[PDB]
């Protein structure tokens, strides 16, 4: 089914992608709208940071081998031009504020109604979006592209990060004004990344230094002690889908399973995931009679209201994303560690769980492997027993009787799908950094530095 499912997701992704994408008529060239819907719920919008997520996925599979989709992210750079000069309610492009508008219209035109803005996650997630492709250009003789066009639109967005970072606005759910946890992680990362493509465009970025240093050091806030707090400041319990993809998003295959940028592996993100999914065990009616040790329907907090408060398509597969993450660290270290931290997680999956530290070439190890490979293999089951007959994955399926509801062919669903795949088919993105960039100050520092602002026209 996983196969076949990419087919459409793919597809799917491209028919929500201006200006001829099937379901987005009116839609601007490079636009990505989060889903076709005009009216309950009205997604015929584009969001900075689903578009990032959405070209970061694309990135992904052109620099992998699937060629045909220069254009859509050729498109993608050309819209970003526009978009980051859209004077909005946030601001304006000199000041770099009007960076953290969290949507606009799909003809490049602001948003003007009220709104949970700003949010800072979306400069970061464009970033990282643009310095993927900024890679491959460079490494393929393009280098005047890459110099004059993106470079030039991500120091933009980086300049937004190391001057807003240490400011509060909403979260990646439009909802809790405060200090998001992933919103920090994905700043964390794109400050950089961004600063060694900087270099590579034979240029520098001091601000995103200074900065990211300080920005891992209050990332370590988060961690309770038993798991990732999403929010600064909520009177909610803290878990949240937002700290799974804080993980899955900050992902270097590179790394070790460290603590401090909570990796996939790291003992904290295991415990975390344990407490995120089992808040969604007793609550839904669709999870009744499953045990500890399998997968359930994951929504976004335990709390949540919209629409009821249902599982998530994508943060179903959030969950089995990072267990995939998890698997594929663990074959390259060549062993895996149990950790009083992690402890209940791999108790949970293997009755026998102790601590200590087992080879590859273990019997323990693989006892423990195949064990996380069901249960993650169990969460995408989940969402294939709920996707349409035809492959349309919505933003929600129900609570009770996964029934999909919310947003038709939400754009970020099949994006979500694409990337849990290929890490379950062991295909992971480029490196960006982190085996240099895990390093926690010894004191942190409420701060900024300040960057350039300038208009890019394509
Ligand atoms: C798998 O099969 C699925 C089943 O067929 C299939 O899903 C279907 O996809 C088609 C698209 O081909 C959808 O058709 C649209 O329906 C719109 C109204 O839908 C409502 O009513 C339906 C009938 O009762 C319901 O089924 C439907 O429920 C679904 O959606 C809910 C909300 O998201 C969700 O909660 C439910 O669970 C369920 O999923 C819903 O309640 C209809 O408005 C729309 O017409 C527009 O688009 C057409 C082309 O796509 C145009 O021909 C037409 O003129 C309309 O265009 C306007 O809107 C477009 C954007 O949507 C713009 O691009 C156009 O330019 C234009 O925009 C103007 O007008 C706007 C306001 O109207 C305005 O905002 C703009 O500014 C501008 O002025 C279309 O016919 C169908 O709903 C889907 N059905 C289901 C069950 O989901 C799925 O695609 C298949 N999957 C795969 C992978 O192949
Ligand atoms: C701007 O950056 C500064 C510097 O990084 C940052 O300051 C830090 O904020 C965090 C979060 O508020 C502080 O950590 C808190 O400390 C208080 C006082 O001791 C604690 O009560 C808090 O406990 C909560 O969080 C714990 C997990 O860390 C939970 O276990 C507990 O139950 C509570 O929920 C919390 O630890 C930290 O001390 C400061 N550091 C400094 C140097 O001031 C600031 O928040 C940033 N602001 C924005 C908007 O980005
Ligand atoms: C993360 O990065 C730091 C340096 O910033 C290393 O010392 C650490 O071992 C890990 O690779
Ligand atoms: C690891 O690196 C960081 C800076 O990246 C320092 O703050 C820390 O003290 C250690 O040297
Ligand atoms: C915040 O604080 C740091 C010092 O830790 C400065 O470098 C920065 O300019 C800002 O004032
Ligand atoms: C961000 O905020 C700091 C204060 O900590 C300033 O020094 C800096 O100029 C920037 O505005
Ligand atoms: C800042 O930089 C941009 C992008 O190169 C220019 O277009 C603008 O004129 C200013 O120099
Ligand atoms: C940079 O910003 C200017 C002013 O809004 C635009 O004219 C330009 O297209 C780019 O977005
Ligand atoms: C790119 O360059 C144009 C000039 O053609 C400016 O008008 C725009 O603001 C952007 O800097």
């Amino acid at each position: 089914w996983l196969s076949n499912e990419a087919t459409v997701a793919r597809t799917a992704i491209l028919n929500n992608i201006g200006a001829d994408g099937a379901w987005v008529s009116g839609a601007d060239s490079g636009i990505v709208v989060a889903s076709p819907s005009t009216d309950n719920p009205d997604y015929f919008y584009t969001w900075t940071r689903d578009s990032g997520l959405v070209l970061k996925t694309l990135v992904d599979l052109f620099r992998n081998g699937d060629t045909s989709l220069l254009s859509t992210i050729e498109n993608y750079i050309s819209a970003q031009a526009i978009v980051q000069g859209i004077s909005n309610p946030s601001g304006d492009l000199s000041s770099g504020a009007g960076l953290g508008e969290p949507k606009f219209n799909v003809d490049e035109t602001a948003y003007t109604g009220s709104w949970g803005r700003p949010q800072r996650d979306g400069p970061a997630l464009r970033a990282t979006a643009m310095i993927g492709f900024g890679q491959w250009l460079l490494d393929n003789g393009y280098t005047s592209t890459a110099t004059d066009i993106v470079w030039p639109l991500v120091r933009n967005d980086l300049s937004y990060v190391a001057q807003y970072w240490n400011q509060t606005g909403y979260d990646l759910w439009e909802e809790v004004n405060g200090s998001s946890f992933f919103t920090i992680a994905v700043q964390h990362r794109a400050l950089v990344e961004g600063s060694a493509f900087a270099t590579a465009v034979g240029s520098s970025c001091s601000w995103c230094d200074s900065q990211a240093p300080e920005i891992l050091c209050y990332l370590q806030s988060f961690w309770t002690g038993s798991f990732i707090l999403a929010n600064f400041d909520s009177s909610r319990s803290g878990k949240d889908a937002n700290t799974l993809l804080g993980s899955i998003h900050t992902f270097d295959p590179e790394a070790a399973c460290d603590d401090s940028t909570f990796q996939p592996c790291s003992p904290r993100a295991l415990a975390n995931h344990k407490e995120v999914v089992d808040s969604f065990r007793s609550i839904y009616t669709l999870n009744d009679g499953l045990s500890d040790s399998e997968a359930v329907a994951v929504g976004r907090y335990p709390e949540d209201t919209y629409y009821n408060g249902n599982p998530w398509f994508l943060c179903t597969l959030a969950a089995a994303e990072q267990l995939y993450d998890a698997l594929y660290q663990w074959d390259k270290q060549g062993s895996l560690e149990v950790t009083d931290v992690s402890l209940d997680f791999f108790k949970a999956l293997y009755s026998d769980a102790a601590t200590g530290t087992y080879s590859s070439s273990s019997s323990t190890y693989s006892s423990i492997v195949d064990a996380v490979k069901t249960f993650a293999d169990g969460f995408v089951s989940i969402v294939e027993t709920h996707a349409a007959s035809n492959g349309s994955m919505s933003e929600q399926y129900d609570k009770s009787d996964g029934e999909q509801l919310s947003a038709r062919d939400l754009t970020w669903s099949y994006a979500a799908l694409l990337t849990a795949n290929n890490r379950r088919n062991s295909v992971v993105p480029a490196s960006w950094g982190e085996t240099s960039a895990s390093s926690v100050p010894g004191t942190c520092a409420a701060t900024s530095a300040i960057g350039t602002y300038s208009s890019v026209t394509v």
